[PDB]
């Protein structure tokens, strides 16, 4: 199922969702 600090390493490890808080773990 979905692993969130999973989904946040899916924000940092895509790269499409880099920068800032806002963009960080679920964008």
């Amino acid at each position: 199922g979905l692993x969130r600090k999973x989904l946040c390493a899916x924000a940092k490890k895509k790269g499409k969702c880099k920068g800032a808080x806002k963009l960080x773990c679920k964008c």
